[PDB]
């Protein structure tokens, strides 16, 4: 049972805190609800931290006094199909096995389910750990509440003994690395420098063994992601969202201007012996495309090459924890501007882009986003009593569950049904052409072998891979993507219509070359 | 608010329309309900038509007294799945894209909708008019009654200063033409000559600039496609139909002759300036084959090539506006007796047929329509009402959402969900036959580059292109027809059975003359 | 159906020309609702001749307004039929006590759907003695049957007399022809304002009401709130144009603005 700290003790030393915690809605709130500092009180100095305090990241923390929003952010969509691989014929991306190669995330790609189970899932899947860690029982693929609580009490460690990436089962890859877990969990936001630098006081970074670091994890999307604990202000605390909004400058919102002076980050910087450690981003408001915008973006977390040399570009470079904060017809200059490709294509020998869920990059400029609607609106909206105090629901997901809210209180004119047509339209269109790019790309890829052995000069090919480049990126930008186009399809749509325009030019030089050659 | 006119007046120059109209079940209705003929009247001699009166043409038209039929005909199945492509691993023909070529068709072929769609679907295609025409706003695809209203009251014309058909968007083709537009409105009843011809009195042909058509019309099936305006009784309009059943003595059931004699088209031909202008058939019974058969037959929309020297075949000539009237067994004869084919495969070089929607002619000879069953009967039948006249609906739809009218009322020991099975039952072993006819086509049609590659000589792929035309023709006739063989499960059977049997025979012939060219 | 030429009926009948020309049926022709061929032969403008037949039927509209006609013959059977109010599971279960002796006593049923209006009005056991029956129990559902006439559905136990008398032992006879004011109008044209005696009217307050009752088909006429001529918004019912106007209560009597 709890004993209340003297805070104003605290406060003493810890000045930022006092400023933010004196001022805010968790003014009454007590330190020893998220700290136990009783040794650390005995032992720091004005600059040493003595004892290290302990700090309560479970988001079970904050259901003492907010238990409907905790249950709800513990609550799993059974609907949300579980583990269902994407290179699959019922799936996003039937030809992806071909386009994708011997890239990692051919080893297994399934489509998201809820966010409870997002750092479990993380662990577990088959491109990750080399099949390392596992459930601990099929039965517990069912249990959110258990993996809210923490991976550990669901997963196990096939071998504790040793910390090095290897396959524990034939077909696995070891892609795992440190920058992953910043969109699986913060529950090491005070032993990560900001950007993932080695840093005297971090015990983790980019360059980091990346098995001993998942074993200090334990909880997924922790509360304080977006809610500052101390003064409960709306925030964002990922790194890499804070360096590009803020350090280079490019807004909130990069297209908008005048939108992204009335949406701001404000930094606040944290120090270790008088050093610059960790950062937040204060929002003025709390605009879920910014929270949300913390995860569901297209990034850098792995290693990768040059696109002016080739030379690998690894953990230790900065490059490889990186926003691209671009859309999908800026994104090439972007990775130009890093000098930066993912992988070569294992067949065709093209230097390639990987891209991954695009969704707010993919959300500027739309329809609902110039009209001022935010991810939460549709994904995430308050519940409706009849005779209750209405919270926010805290387990995203699709709007289909929750029609009223998330569309038809706007669109009033609409039935439920209306509405579900209006998505599926647009998702139907845009899924045919993705198949259809996807059948234009696996047709260039499949012809790259036969003109090499044919004899095909290098020219040839050269001019190939570099349309190959803007074929996969237009491409995959929308397997990437899991709105299926709603969430831009006139964007969807041109791209779509680029990629296969690439491809089918690619297409048409190889044959005529294949033919000359022949022969 | 309506005055009525003399119709007295009207009928010394109109003796076919009194004629009609006097004896039938509109003799109490009005010519001001459908005709605006003011300085018509004033201006008009026996032989000049003076001031063009207006004709309204919207099914709104019918609604001052049709109500009930009106609010049905305009109705919108939200399951029918919207703007879904066929070629994808979801639908009807997953390798439709290696098969079907550069036909135009590859820009997009979607599934069917609601009827009070089709003249807006038409327009909005990515195949038809490169993109020019676009619904307004995505918000729109659910406005069946908009779309029956009038075409542009929800999409618009991306450049309505030109009237040249170009691609406004990279992947969208120019294949629409006047033709087309005979099976998606006949708001130009007044304004197209018989088969299309040129003609002094139409202003619209065969021969004209589709975009200019295009703009002139407005609603979708009207009403008068199937029942008389003047005496109401039951019609088609079609002139290619009319043309085949009447003109070529064909008869409205080509494979009984005793059927045609007991439903039969009686031709009405009207003139401008004592020349033949158009024509309707009039049925003798409210046959619904015939009615829908106005449409849901395989026909040519569209220019080809001659088989006996491979000339172009333009808009100029009748056999761009043709209906076939033949089973799948008697194409191949009836496309020789035309000396016509649609493309050259792009990749094997054989000449080839397109196919698109047989329903009628599959139907013929099957269990249902042997036994005297109509279109109508499954897909369009009454209105049940405890307490109330009971009216035919008018959007025809699958039986599977009125399974009691449409199956059990005849089929009395089966339950809705064993009438259900038997359905399924046969689709699901069709579609498994069009799934193997795919594999074994694609395959074929692969190995054509190879061979070529290899030296194979000219003879062999002449052998083998004569295969493809048969192996495609037993193959399309399935994807392009709805029903996935329920329709005539018999002959889907055999059909597609020497699709199968033709492709193995050309890869055999393939694979024996690359060998030997090797190795 | 062959149209009559409207003109000449306009040249004796401008009341009707007045309203017909300037309304949304002006393009609908009298054929639809009248049959005048021998009165027109026979008349002039200051002698009726043959008189013209009226057709009142509900489903003389039903040819242009089907939607609205069967919506009007739809029926509603969660609403509980032929059940007494005198009863515990009812709306007054002491109505025996306090109407005592009141016709009303031997039979109150709740309302049902409009479409039994006048086939009730006949065979509630209070208004006839049990003279008018259903010719079956089957047919209490058919509501269609009864729009299109209530002697389709119910019939009459002695044809050969007209006087009011029990036929069941409890039964009254309480119907009298004003009754029939609030079940139907197919008697418009033959009945005169308020049911006053009229040398042109058939029907009156003091006419036999089941001679009355025999000459009736069908419940609460579109025409009751719809002028057939000029399609305009009215009311027929004669006691309230008479508590409207002929009292001066005006239409809402507590209300001199409204
Ligand atoms: C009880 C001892 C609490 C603990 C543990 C946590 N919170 Fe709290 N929170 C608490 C109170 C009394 C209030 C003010 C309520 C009021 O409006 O009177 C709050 C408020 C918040 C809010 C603010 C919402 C708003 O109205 O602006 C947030 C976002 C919030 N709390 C978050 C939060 C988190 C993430 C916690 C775990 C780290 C947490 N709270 C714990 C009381 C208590
Ligand atoms: C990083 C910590 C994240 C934040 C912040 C947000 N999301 Fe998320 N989301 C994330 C992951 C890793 C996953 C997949 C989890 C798994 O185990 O597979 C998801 C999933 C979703 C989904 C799909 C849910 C389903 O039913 O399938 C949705 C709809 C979604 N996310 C939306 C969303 C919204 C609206 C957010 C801001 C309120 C948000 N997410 C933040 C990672 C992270
Ligand atoms: C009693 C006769 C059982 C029946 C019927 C079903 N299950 Fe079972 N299951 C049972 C036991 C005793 C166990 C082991 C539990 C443990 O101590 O670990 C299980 C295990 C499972 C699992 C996990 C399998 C694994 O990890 O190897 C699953 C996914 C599971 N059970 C599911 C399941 C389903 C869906 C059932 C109905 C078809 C079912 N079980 C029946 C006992 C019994
Ligand atoms: C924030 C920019 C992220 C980074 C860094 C990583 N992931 Fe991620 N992940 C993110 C989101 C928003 C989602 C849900 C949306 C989606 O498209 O899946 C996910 C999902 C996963 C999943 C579940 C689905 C799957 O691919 O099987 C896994 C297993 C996963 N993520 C693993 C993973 C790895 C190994 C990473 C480093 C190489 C990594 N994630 C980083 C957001 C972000
Ligand atoms: C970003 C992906 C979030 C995470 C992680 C958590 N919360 Fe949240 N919270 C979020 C939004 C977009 C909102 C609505 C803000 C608005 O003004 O519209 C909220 C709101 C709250 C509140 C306020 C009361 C309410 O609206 O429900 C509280 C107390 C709160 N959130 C608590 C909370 C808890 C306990 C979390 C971990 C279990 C948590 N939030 C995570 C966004 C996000
Ligand atoms: C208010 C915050 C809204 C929410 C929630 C939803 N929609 Fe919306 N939508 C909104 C506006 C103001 C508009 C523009 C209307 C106009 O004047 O043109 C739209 C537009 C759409 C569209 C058309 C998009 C386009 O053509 O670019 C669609 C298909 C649509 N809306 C659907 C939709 C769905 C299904 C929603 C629930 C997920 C939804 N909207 C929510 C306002 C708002
Ligand atoms: C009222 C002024 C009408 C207009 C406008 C339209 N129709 Fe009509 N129709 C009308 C009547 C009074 C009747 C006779 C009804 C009866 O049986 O007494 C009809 C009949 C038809 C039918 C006949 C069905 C049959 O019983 O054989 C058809 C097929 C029909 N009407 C079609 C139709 C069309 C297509 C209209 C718009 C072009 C149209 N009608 C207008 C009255 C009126
Ligand atoms: C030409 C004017 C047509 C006539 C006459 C008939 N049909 Fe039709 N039908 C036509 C088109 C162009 C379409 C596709 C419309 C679109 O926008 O996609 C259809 C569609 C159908 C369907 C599918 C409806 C659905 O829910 O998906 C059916 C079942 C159908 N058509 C049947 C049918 C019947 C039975 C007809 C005679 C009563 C009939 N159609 C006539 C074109 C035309
Ligand atoms: C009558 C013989 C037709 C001719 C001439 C044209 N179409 Fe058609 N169309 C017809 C039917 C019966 C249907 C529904 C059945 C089906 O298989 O689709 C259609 C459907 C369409 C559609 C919607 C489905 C799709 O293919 O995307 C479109 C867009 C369409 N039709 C366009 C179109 C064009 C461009 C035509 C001239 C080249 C044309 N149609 C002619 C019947 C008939
Ligand atoms: C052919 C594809 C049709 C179109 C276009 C329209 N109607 Fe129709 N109608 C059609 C059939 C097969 C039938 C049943 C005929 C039979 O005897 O079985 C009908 C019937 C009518 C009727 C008669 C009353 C009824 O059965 O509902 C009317 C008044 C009628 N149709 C009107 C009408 C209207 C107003 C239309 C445009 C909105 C319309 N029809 C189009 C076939 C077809
Ligand atoms: C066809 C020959 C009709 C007959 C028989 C009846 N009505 Fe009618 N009505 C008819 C038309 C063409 C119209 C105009 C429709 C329009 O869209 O404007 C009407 C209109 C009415 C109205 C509405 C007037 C308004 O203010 O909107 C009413 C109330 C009406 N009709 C009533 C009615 C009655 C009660 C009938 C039987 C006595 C009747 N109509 C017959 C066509 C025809
Ligand atoms: C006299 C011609 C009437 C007119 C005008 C209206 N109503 Fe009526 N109503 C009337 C009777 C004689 C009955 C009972 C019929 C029977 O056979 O029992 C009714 C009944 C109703 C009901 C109950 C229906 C049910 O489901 O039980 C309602 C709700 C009702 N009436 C309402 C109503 C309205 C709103 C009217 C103007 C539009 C209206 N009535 C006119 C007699 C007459
Ligand atoms: C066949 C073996 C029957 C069974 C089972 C049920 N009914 Fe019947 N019923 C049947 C006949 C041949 C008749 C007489 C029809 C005639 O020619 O008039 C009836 C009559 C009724 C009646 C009217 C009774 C009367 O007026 O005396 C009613 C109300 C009725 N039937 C209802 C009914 C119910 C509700 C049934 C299931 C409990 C039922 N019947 C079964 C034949 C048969
Ligand atoms: C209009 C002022 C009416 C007069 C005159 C008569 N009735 Fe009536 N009746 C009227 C209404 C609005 C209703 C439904 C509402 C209700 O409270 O019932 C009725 C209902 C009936 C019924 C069915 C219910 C029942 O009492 O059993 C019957 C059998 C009936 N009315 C008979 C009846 C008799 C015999 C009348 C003259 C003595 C009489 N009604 C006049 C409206 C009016
Ligand atoms: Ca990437
Ligand atoms: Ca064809
Ligand atoms: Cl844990
Ligand atoms: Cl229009
Ligand atoms: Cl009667
Ligand atoms: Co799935
Ligand atoms: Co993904
Ligand atoms: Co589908
Ligand atoms: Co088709
Ligand atoms: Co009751
Ligand atoms: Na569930
Ligand atoms: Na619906
Ligand atoms: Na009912």
């Amino acid at each position: 049972q709890l004993k209340p700290v003297d805070a104003l003790q605290c406060y003493d030393c810890h000045t930022q805190i006092e400023d933010m915690h004196v001022v805010g809605k968790h003014a009454t709130v007590n330190c020893v609800h998220c700290h136990d500092a009783t040794e650390h009180v005995e032992t720091a100095s004005a600059r040493r931290m003595g004892e290290r305090p302990v700090t309560h990241t479970s988001p079970e923390a904050c259901a003492s006094c907010h238990t409907a929003q905790f249950n709800s952010f513990a609550s799993v969509r059974h609907e949300s199909h579980p583990r269902e691989e994407k290179a699959n014929p019922r799936s996003r991306s039937p030809k992806f096995d071909t386009l994708i190669g011997a890239h990692g995330f051919s080893l297994e790609h399934a489509e998201p389910r809820s966010h409870a189970f997002m750092l479990v899932d993380h662990f577990i899947v088959d491109r990750a750990y080399g099949g390392r860690f596992q459930y601990k029982s099929w039965q517990n693929v069912t249990d959110g509440l258990g993996a809210v609580r923490g991976a550990w009490t669901v997963i196990e460690d096939m071998d504790p003994t040793t910390s090095d990436q290897r396959r524990f089962l034939a077909q696995t890859a070891t892609a795992a690395n440190p920058v992953c877990l910043n969109c699986k969990t913060q529950d090491h936001i005070l032993d990560w420098a900001y950007m993932g630098d080695e840093h005297d006081a971090a015990k983790w970074a980019r360059t980091s063994k990346v098995v001993d670091f998942a074993r200090d994890l334990h909880h997924p999307v922790n509360c304080y992601m977006c809610h500052d604990p101390h003064s409960t202000e709306p925030r964002v605390v990922r790194d890499a969202l804070i360096h590009a909004v803020v350090d280079q400058g490019l807004g909130t919102y990069p297209y908008d201007e005048a939108k992204s002076e009335h949406v701001t980050l404000t930094p606040v910087t944290f120090q270790r012996g008088g050093e610059d450690f960790r950062k937040i981003g204060l929002l003025n408001v709390a605009d879920s495309n910014l929270m949300c915008g913390q995860c569901h973006v297209e990034y850098n977390c792995n290693p990768g090459f040059q696109q002016s040399d080739g030379a690998p570009v690894g953990m230790d470079d900065r490059r490889t924890n990186h926003f691209f904060w671009a859309n999908v017809f800026d994104y090439a200059e972007a990775a130009k501007e890093i000098d930066f490709f993912d992988f070569t294509h294992v067949t065709t020998g093209a230097p390639l882009p990987k891209l991954q869920h695009p969704e707010l990059e993919t959300f500027w400029g739309s329809t609902h986003e110039r009209n001022g609607v935010t991810c939460a609106d549709c994904h995430m909206p308050r519940v409706k009593l009849e005779n209750g105090k209405e919270y926010t629901m805290h387990s995203p997901r699709t709007p289909r569950d929750m029609m009223n809210r998330a569309c038809l209180n706007c669109h009033d004119g609409w039935t439920e049904a209306e509405a579900e047509y209006a998505i599926d339209y647009i998702k139907n269109y845009t899924h045919g052409k993705i198949m259809k790019a996807e059948f234009w790309l696996a047709r260039m890829i499949d012809l790259f072998p036969v003109a090499k052995r044919a004899g095909v000069s290098e020219d040839v090919l050269n001019e190939v891979r570099a349309l190959h480049y803007d074929a996969h990126l237009h491409w995959e930008w929308w397997t990437a993507e899991n709105s299926v186009g709603f969430h831009n399809p006139d964007q969807a749509r041109e791209s779509l219509m680029k990629s296969i325009t690439k491809s089918k030019e690619g297409v048409g030089k190889l044959d005529a070359a294949i033919d000359a050659a022949v022969a």
